[PDB]
């Protein structure tokens, strides 16, 4: 028994609620939030930058001590930081950005991190300001994780929509 509360059951391991992540997170407080970083873990907008919003730029600072030791993450990559004041730890997870012309396989990779971690709270990766389908981004993510995924959608009728159109 965990503390995430009004999620839809999609499979075994894989749930969705209508949410904003920031609130999400700021409520259940859980062991791991993913992040939709990018590779520099500039985190500007979209999920990331809500994210960061939230802790008072301690997670930019945080990141931006990471790169300077570290160089950039992969596409697909990830890296483990502290979660702030929402989480344990934050799982700072890049998906490809079709914005940016990169690779959609990569998609796959980028949820494999995911089960490193036995339970997450998590966005739809490369969704959003990402350009990616999200209906697409959620096969990949019920296909791909098998530990305990929690999946917040800030949109209605997005979430609407996916759970309508879910096989
Ligand atoms: C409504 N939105 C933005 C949004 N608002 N909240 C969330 C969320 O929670 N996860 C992912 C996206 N998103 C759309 C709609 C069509 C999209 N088509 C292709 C890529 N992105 C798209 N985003």
């Amino acid at each position: 028994v965990n503390s995430f509360s009004g999620y839809l059951k999609l499979t075994d391991n894989v749930y969705i609620k209508n949410a904003d992540i920031v609130e999400e997170a700021k409520k259940v407080k859980p062991t791991v939030v993913v992040n939709a970083a990018n590779v520099y873990l500039k985190h500007g907008g979209g999920v990331a930058g809500a994210l960061n919003k939230a802790t008072n730029n301690a997670m930019q600072v945080e990141s931006d001590d990471y790169i300077a030791t570290n160089g950039p993450l992969k596409v697909g990559g990830s890296c483990v930081l502290s979660g702030h004041n929402l989480a344990k730890h934050c799982l700072h997870v890049v998906g490809p950005n079709v914005n940016k012309g990169e690779d959609i396989q990569l998609l796959k990779s980028a949820y494999e991190n995911f089960n490193q971690h036995e339970v997450l709270l998590a966005p739809l990766l490369s969704a959003g300001i990402f350009g990616a389908d999200p209906i697409h981004s959620l096969r990949v993510c019920v296909d791909t994780v098998r530990t305990n995924v929690y999946l917040a959608v800030f949109d209605k009728n997005l979430y609407d929509k996916l759970v309508s159109s879910f096989l």
